[PDB]
């Protein structure tokens, strides 16, 4: 099905043959590049890592920030665990100075969660050093006339940004960003209608893990949200996501494991 | 899309608005009705319908026994169970006898592995006491021309022997026997393939709780099996099942109602 693998420097990953689990690496900051925040996060890494994780995903700006400042805590972080750890290093940025800054200092993937709306200039950052880039749908708004035909209207006004600014297909990964401009119930309607996406030729990396939506069915605190995101990596998977970014990566790589043995993949 | 309730006597389940958890009662025999068993039973199922339970499966033989000797061990469970217990039971025998007694004891549902093939005479017992019956498939052989056609071929021998002996279509719930008669392979081929026994316009229950294929894949012993469990009920739900049979009422319940509102049942 793929016929290319994802290129990411010194790190190959396999599009094929598994469902590839993307650790969210908590960058909990000091009240001050401190050691207590850049070891808690090297050995968070090594952990995932040692669970079944396939990429690290590093953040700046955790949602629930100066540019300047979001590079100085990003980047210690980088370097400490791309060279403590083996892995592909993802950067969660929608900011083009601090995706330069941090491909610099070791990151692969670029994880942009305004898919190149934010900021184009992050595309070129992409087109330059030549780097996976994932594409998230995003907007500033809920109100769609047509929830899935909308997403990927949007989505596809992402790939031209990228494509334009010299972007190659074999670095894109596509993304139904599941808790961002939309209702619950439009994140239930884009978890039942995922497989819509493979229509546009990429891959898709899944981000439901312990999100609000899961709280709202179950009626549980975002610590309680286990089984609900088990739940929804198994849809993900069955509908053909090719990646999925979890908290919980002991317990996903098992449900991952598991549905691709079923699903034949 | 069920256009009738499930009738249990006392209980009536409804098969549109959610998938129906059975809660495996673990059966573990003094060396002697005594009442650590009956007790330790009682405590268990009070747990169970407590985590999201729908009906209490209870069984007499667990496979890893005298036809008198069953009775006098289930029929005291069932006896207490359905006096302290609001839920319907299903009685999870092949033997005609012991179903018998497990009814008129207060049981609600058959639970049959033989699918009315190891004693038929045990379809007559539900045709009289008028009550749900399972249709496991099962064959003592394994040499399968085509496994999905064939499964749905025995299926279909264990309805005609069902419906002649009086069942009516609504009482009748089929149930792929996953673990039984089939390799490792042919588990997972059945899992990939479920939605086929859809085409029979029966209800389907699926049991996949910690079986030993979970295990073969994730490499994992019986109580590492939690994640596997789980995204055999997360794909058969999306397969269209509507009940599931499993040991963690608690996490598959949660995972049961997250599949549920993503699928829009
Ligand atoms: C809340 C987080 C922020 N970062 C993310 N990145 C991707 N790709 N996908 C996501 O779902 C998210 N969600
Ligand atoms: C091992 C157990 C025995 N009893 C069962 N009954 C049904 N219906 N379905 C099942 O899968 C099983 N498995």
């Amino acid at each position: 099905k793929w016929d290319y693998d994802l290129r990411c420097g010194e790190y190959t990953l396999n599009l094929n043959e598994k469902t590839l689990i993307m650790g969210i690496l908590n960058v909990t900051p000091d009240s001050f590049g401190s050691y207590n925040e850049v070891d808690a996060a090297v050995r968070h890494a090594k952990e995932m890592r040692d669970e079944g994780a396939h990429i690290i995903d590093i953040g700046g700006e955790s949602t629930r920030v100066s540019v300047e400042e979001e590079i100085k805590r990003v980047v210690p972080m980088i370097q400490a665990v791309s060279k403590e750890v083996k892995l592909p290093i993802s950067i969660d940025t929608y900011k083009a100075e601090v995706a330069k800054q941090a491909i610099e200092a070791g990151a692969h993937i670029i994880n942009d969660i305004w898919g190149a709306k934010a900021e184009p200039k992050i595309a070129e950052v992409a087109a330059h050093y030549d780097v996976p880039i994932i594409l998230m749908h995003n907007r500033d708004n809920m109100n769609y006339r047509n929830l899935m035909a909308d997403m990927i209207a949007d989505l596809y006004d992402s790939i031209k940004i990228a494509k334009d600014a010299g972007v190659r297909d074999e670095n894109i990964i596509l993304d139904p960003g599941i808790g961002f401009a939309k209702t619950p119930e439009q994140n239930l309607e884009a978890m039942r209608n995922l497989e819509q996406l493979n229509v546009l030729g990429y891959p898709v990396l899944l981000g439901t893990s312990r999100k609000s939506f899961i709280g709202h069915v179950l009626d549980l605190p975002v610590e309680e949200r286990l089984e609900g995101t088990g739940a929804t990596v198994c849809l993900g998977i069955e509908k053909g996501c090719e990646f999925v970014r979890v908290h919980d990566v002991k317990e996903m790589s098992r449900m991952a494991k598991m549905m691709d043995a079923m699903i034949g993949k």
